[PDB]
């Protein structure tokens, strides 16, 4: 899990940023080949060991995860600051990508979000909760290969319960969070299913923000009235129905990722069939 700093080559060039630190590109000298990597580098802290073991927990989460639609952790490295080293998804976050490519085809969008449901189905089976599932946190390896990343808020569930109970917190991505998260601070796979719904909407809206121009409270207000974001331009009705099904207020009646993955899998093949015609 710990890596040799003298096998890692960083590039002065920065790729991204978040109030944990920054994202840069680099290379790790593997056994025979050199492998390209993305590295999370910490705001060299205080000494406020908050970020420090968020990174540690995040990395311990990721080393348990083995799946083609989850980003892979290469390892950690302590130097100037703390570094989390991951396999690189070159095309970057899904939302920025679709914002810069308004003419990706609908079928290609279905392909990518179904790939995300396969990763989440696996995550569900593994009794991990992601708690930050958004389009900014889906990364493109190619225009036809998506992976889930950014496991900073993630939790492994206890063997005796089906949800995780937040106690405190910093900012929450409220617009992606299910009502039971905001109301009872309970996070489960079903509430990841709710976020996946918002993720679908972002995707079919080519990277536009959900609940445009509203604050958390206006969002909570809308949803309690039973209101929901409408159908994005050009989004198939079957995919919009699945969105609304993900936004089932009542957790018990909201589907899990097995049902959601199967629904997407079938519809993608129906579309692949029609296209051949
Ligand atoms: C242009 C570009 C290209 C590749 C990546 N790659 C990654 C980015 C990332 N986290 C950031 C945090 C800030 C918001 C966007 C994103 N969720 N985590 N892991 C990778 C990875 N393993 O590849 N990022 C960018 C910005």
């Amino acid at each position: 899990v710990y890596l040799d700093r003298k096998l890692l080559t960083l590039e002065d060039k920065e790729l991204g940023s978040g109030n944990f630190g920054t994202v840069k590109k680099g290379y790790y000298q593997m056994k025979k080949v050199v492998k390209t990597v993305a590295v999370k580098i910490l705001k060299n802290e205080a000494n406020d060991p908050a970020l420090k073991d968020e990174l540690l927990a995040e990395a311990n989460v990721m080393q348990q995860l083995d799946n083609p639609y989850i980003v892979r952790m290469i390892g950690i490295c302590e130097a100037e600051s703390w570094m989390l080293v991951m396999e690189m998804a070159e095309l970057g976050p899904l939302n920025k990508y679709l914002q810069q490519n308004r003419h990706v085809k609908d079928k290609n969008i279905i392909e990518l979000v179904h790939q995300v449901s396969m990763g989440m189905k696996y995550l569900e089976e593994s009794n991990f909760v992601h708690r930050d599932l958004a389009a900014r946190n889906v990364l493109l390896v190619t225009q036809h290969y998506a992976k889930i990343s950014d496991f900073g808020l993630s939790k492994a569930l206890r063997a005796d319960e089906n949800y995780y109970k937040a106690q405190t917190h910093g900012k929450w991505p409220v617009k992606w969070y299910a009502p039971e998260c905001i109301n009872y601070y309970k996070f489960s796979s079903k509430s990841d299913v709710w976020s996946f719904g918002v993720l679908m909407w972002e995707a079919f809206s080519y990277g536009q923000k959900p609940y445009r121009g509203m604050k958390g409270s206006e969002v909570t207000a809308m949803l309690e009235k039973g209101e929901r974001m409408g159908c994005p331009a050009g989004c198939p009705r079957e995919m919009y129905d699945l969105m609304n099904l993900c936004w089932t207020y009542d957790v018990e009646n909201r589907p899990g990722f097995a049902a959601v993955e199967l629904r997407l899998r079938n519809y993608y093949y129906d579309v692949v069939n029609e296209g051949h015609h």
